[PDB]
């Protein structure tokens, strides 16, 4: 234990929570974690938490190998305020397996999951439990602050950042949008409805966890965190929030795709194609049996992935409605726009349509944007270069009007059209005054 400053939002410091919040059993799994780091977490939990709110602390050793973790730990553990137990996985298991085990061992009404490398803030627990007490079907996440791995210095995380995800099914941090600000009328001290969760840290009602099917043990153990429990909670009646008054620190192929297929085949209905279409060959990855989970979904009678995009994640990166999902082919040159695997702020290229999806996959969305995953085609000056920028959902320079009859794609702000590449810059589309050539005619086809 060391100290920190109060990183909570001014208003949080005054809030009073009802009496008799439930008791929680923090569950932490570890693997060869350094001694100091592991105990800094343990101590932060006891010192920063009101004793009558903590049941016990369960430390799940995931088949470590380091000497100090064995008897010294147990020794050191049994001697202190809060009861701390040390469960041991016989032969390497994985986070899911370890959390499942340490959870079946806990006895608190609400289970809190943390990593072996975290540090709790002042006032972190009360707001979490208070939320769950208001509604048992609410899963809660504290704001995740940053601890350096080198210096270990502290940097608080913002209440204006929440969980989303991209076409590749990767979890990602995204800015809280207006709707969430309008809904809370500006009071940032009110919890945020996050479309997804980092998976790292969260608290949940003991009985609610079991009720929505805990975790999918069919996923391979070297996988890790997933969007899976996030889609599950929402589509199946629950509510997932980031309690902005709670802060907690954290120090910062085939396997990955197996879990993506498992969660995508089970929850994303037809939107799973956004992931498949841009990952040619991921279809050869064997993802195991999902019958059980498919059973669970029908048992709980969860709502469609579409219900989730329009109600819970309107500012999603995967479009709920789209005019096309495929290649954008120039009718004159028969070349296709393609991201060339480049990153945000980079020039979108153009090359002969190979007709094999992937990097030549684009979507002209209902929001009139020409996007590929989380990037959108952006123009800022006449004849300027058309680059791929992070999609802000505000149109403007990322607004393109398509004419399905005339086949044009004009950039609204500049008042020009898109056509074949010019010379000297032979490998990129261009934006020029609208002529009417077959060169400014594009075919937005659907796979
Ligand atoms: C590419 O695929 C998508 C979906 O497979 C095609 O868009 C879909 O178009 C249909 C018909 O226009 C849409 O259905 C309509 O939806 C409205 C909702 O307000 C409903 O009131 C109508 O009765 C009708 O059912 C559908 O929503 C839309 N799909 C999505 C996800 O946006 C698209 O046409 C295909 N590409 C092309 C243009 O060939
Ligand atoms: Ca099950
Ligand atoms: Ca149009
Ligand atoms: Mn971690």
């Amino acid at each position: 234990n060391r100290s920190l400053p109060d990183v909570r939002l001014e208003g949080c410091k005054t809030k009073v929570y009802p009496d008799n919040l439930p008791t929680t059993s923090v569950v932490i799994v570890f693997h060869n974690e350094a001694w100091s780091t592991l105990l800094r977490t343990v101590h932060s939990v006891i010192n920063r938490s009101p004793r009558h709110m903590i049941e016990e602390i369960v430390l799940v050793d995931d088949a470590s190998e380091r000497d100090f973790l064995k008897r010294p730990l147990e020794s050191y553990v049994k001697k202190l305020k809060v009861p701390v137990h040390v469960i041991r996985m016989e032969q390497r298991s994985g986070l899911i397996r370890a959390r499942l085990k340490g959870a079946a061992v806990s006895r608190g009404q609400v289970i809190t999951f943390l990593d072996a490398h975290c540090e709790c803030t002042a006032g972190w627990l009360e707001p979490l439990l208070a939320r769950i007490k208001h509604d048992r079907r609410t899963v809660v996440c504290p704001i995740i602050d940053v601890i350096s791995d080198d210096t270990f210095e502290y940097m608080a995380g913002s209440d204006m950042t929440y969980g989303g995800f991209n076409w590749k099914l990767n979890f990602r941090w995204y800015p809280v949008p207006q709707r969430e600000m309008d809904r809370r009328k500006g009071d940032r001290t009110l919890p945020v409805r996050t479309p997804t969760m980092a998976g790292g840290l969260f608290s949940i009602d003991r009985d609610y966890f079991q009720e929505i099917g805990t975790y999918d043990a069919g996923m391979d153990i070297w996988g890790g965190e997933n969007l899976e429990i996030s889609f599950r909670i929402w589509q199946c009646g629950g509510t997932l929030e980031i309690v902005t008054c709670s802060h907690v620190g954290h120090v910062f192929g085939q396997i990955i795709n197996k879990n993506n297929r498992r969660l995508a085949e089970v929850w994303m209905d037809e939107f799973k194609n956004f992931f498949y279409i841009i990952s040619p060959g991921v279809t050869k990855v064997d993802y195991g049996d999902i019958s059980s989970r498919l059973g669970l979904r029908r048992k709980l009678q969860c709502k469609p992935f579409s219900w989730y995009l329009e109600n819970i994640y309107p500012d999603s990166q995967i479009p709920r409605h789209y005019f096309s999902l495929g290649e954008i082919r120039n009718v004159e040159t028969n070349q296709c726009l393609d991201n060339m695997a480049r990153k945000e702020n980079e020039k979108v290229g153009i090359f002969n349509c190979h007709g094999m999806g992937g990097n030549q996959v684009f979507s002209y969305t209902a929001n009139k944007e020409i996007r590929t995953d989380d990037l959108c085609l952006d123009v800022s000056k006449l004849n300027g270069p058309v680059t791929m920028l992070k999609c802000h959902h505000l149109k403007g320079n990322q607004l393109w009007e398509y004419d399905p009859v005339k086949l044009t794609l004009q950039h609204v702000n500049s008042n020009q059209c898109l056509d074949k590449a010019t010379e000297e810059d032979s490998q990129v589309p261009s934006i020029r005054d609208c002529t009417g050539s077959r060169s400014q005619q594009w075919l937005l086809r659907n796979v």
